[PDB]
Parts: C-alpha cells; structure tokens; sequence
C-alpha cells in the first residue's frame, strides 16, 4: 500500500478547495507522500485551504513571474524538506489568461500584452519551474503539468487554447532537459472540471451569448466518453497525476496522458 510511499512531491497551484491541485495533493498524501506546497499572492487564504488536507505540509510563496521567487525556490524548498534531501516529484497546476483572451471577448480583440502574460504563466513557467527544481530532484523523478487538449479549436477557450498548445511543446523540451537528471516530464490532459476558476469562466465571461456553445461543448464530454465524464469529480484526474508521479509509468516522458473518460478518442 502507499502508491507514493516515502516520496517528496512539490505540488503547486492551490487557490481554493476546488482547485485540481488541491485534489492532487490530497490523493498524493493519502498515498504516503510528503508534500511541499507553493502558493501565489494570498498565502494566508491558501494556508486556510491547505490546512484541510489529510496531513500538514510546508507552504512556500511562488509567483512564477517573479525572478527572485524562482531563483530562491530550490534553496527555500531544501530548507523545507531538509538539507541532504531532494524532491521526487513536481506538480505544475498553474494557469491563467486575462478575460480579454478567454471567454466571450472576440478572438481578435486580445492585446498581446494580455496574451503574453497568459502564456508566461501558463506555458513558459513549466520550463522555469523545471529549471529551478531539476537540480534538487532524484533520478526516477517525475514532473507533471496540467493540460487541456488544444489540438482542435473550440468556442470561448480562445487564447488559453494557444497557451496550452505552447505548453505541450514546452513539455517536450523540458523532457529532454529532465532526462539528463533521470527525470520524466509529462502532462495530464484532463476533461472539463468545475473548479471555481472554471465555473467563473463558464458564465461570468459569457452570460447568454456564448453560454450556449459552452453548454453544448461541455455536455459533449460525457456524451463522447465511453465511460462517461463527471465534471464535478476531480479525483480521477488527481489519481492519473499520481500515476505519473509513481514508478508505474517509468518509460513515458515528453508525453500527454488523457484523463477525460476517453472523450478525445471519440467523434460522437
Ligand atoms: N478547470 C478545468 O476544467 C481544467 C481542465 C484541464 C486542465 N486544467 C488546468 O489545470 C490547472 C489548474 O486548474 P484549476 O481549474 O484547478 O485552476 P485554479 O486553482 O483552480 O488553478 C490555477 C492556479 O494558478 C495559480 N496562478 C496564477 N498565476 C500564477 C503565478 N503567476 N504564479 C503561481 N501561480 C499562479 C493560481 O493561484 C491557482 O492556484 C491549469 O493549468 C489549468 O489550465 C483545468
Ligand atoms: C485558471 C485557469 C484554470 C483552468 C483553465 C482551463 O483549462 N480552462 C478552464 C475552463 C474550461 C471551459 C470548458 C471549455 C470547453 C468545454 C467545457 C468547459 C476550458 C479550460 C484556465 C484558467
């Protein structure tokens, strides 16, 4: 027992109890992992949420757009897990795109300054995070990031889709670098999940305009999924991420694992 028994995994991206990163952390601990969490901006509020996990764990601040945060990351993580110890896993569950580039706003009306910001946080940070943490990762390690299949365009997602396409490409290169440390790098392309952020997006940025398309688009996942899809349950996704963090997918890297009920393999 204990899928991640005796493993040191840094999990990023927790902002609310609905965050995918929160469920990844939970299942991870339930499987015997010692976690190190990173938060952005409102650390106090994050701490409130994190304290609801199965076990306690170090919470460090990390704004992936801040050079010093990334420059001190390794040292700060080492102080947290104790000198002489290294990380066995890294979870990147960070994403962002201003309303201008994701929602009801026209595709052609997104200022690059906004798009660039979204790509910085959603894609480039996967590499900067890898750079800061690879030096303190043990062989057999695993870096995992969250993705949303951008192989085909769709309503509303717009520039966040572009950001995910960049992410998938960044992951392939991070895998080359990571390989030098005996570490694997992969993405988990999850089906739609009703996280607070997602729920806000779905509605708070479309009203009754795109609300239709997004409703249909959304309903399509469960229809297409041979084993169905429950947008209100992040657990299957969290389990998939822990699977990549374990030693049971030792020959897979620079890849993408789809945790979407099999929806992307079906047309109707
Ligand atoms: N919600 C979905 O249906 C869905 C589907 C597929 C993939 N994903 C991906 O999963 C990840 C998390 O999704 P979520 O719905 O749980 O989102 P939210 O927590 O619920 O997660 C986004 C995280 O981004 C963090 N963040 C934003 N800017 C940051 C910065 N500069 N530095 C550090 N952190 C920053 C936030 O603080 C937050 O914790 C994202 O990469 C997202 O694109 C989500
Ligand atoms: C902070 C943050 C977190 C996660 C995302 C992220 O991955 N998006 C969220 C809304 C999703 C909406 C949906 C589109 C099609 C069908 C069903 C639902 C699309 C993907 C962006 C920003």
């Amino acid at each position: 027992t204990g899928l991640l028994d005796g493993k040191r995994i840094l999990v990023s991206g927790i902002i609310t109890d609905s965050s995918i990163a929160f469920h990844i952390a939970r299942v991870a601990q339930e499987q015997g992992a010692q976690l190190v969490l990173t938060g952005f901006d409102r650390l106090r509020l994050i701490q409130r949420i994190t304290d609801r996990l199965p076990a306690k764990a170090p919470l460090l601040e990390l704004d992936v757009q801040n050079e010093e945060h990334l420059a001190s990351l390794a040292g700060r993580v080492t102080e947290a897990i104790g000198a002489g110890n290294k990380l066995d896993g890294v979870v990147h569950s960070i994403g962002f795109m201003p309303q201008t580039g994701m929602g009801i706003n026209p595709f052609f009306d997104a200022p690059y300054a906004d798009v660039s910001k979204g790509i910085h946080i959603s894609a480039y940070s996967y590499a900067s995070m890898a750079k800061a943490l690879l030096p303190i990762m043990n062989p057999g390690g695993s870096i995992v990031g969250m993705d949303f299949d951008p192989s085909r365009a769709m309503p509303a997602y717009n520039w966040m889709t572009v950001a995910k396409s960049a992410l998938e490409s960044v992951n392939r290169f991070v895998a080359r670098e990571a390989g030098k440390y005996g570490v694997r790098s992969n993405l988990v392309a999850a089906g739609p999940i009703r996280t607070l952020a997602m729920s806000a997006i779905v509605g708070g940025a479309l009203g009754e305009e795109a609300g239709a398309q997004i409703q249909l688009l959304e309903e399509g996942w469960d229809q297409r999924a041979p084993i169905g899809w429950n947008m209100k349950d992040a657990t299957p996704v969290a389990k998939t991420v822990c699977a990549l963090l374990s030693d049971w997918l030792p020959a897979t890297t620079g890849d993408i694992i789809y945790a979407d009920g099999g929806a992307h393999t079906q047309l109707l």
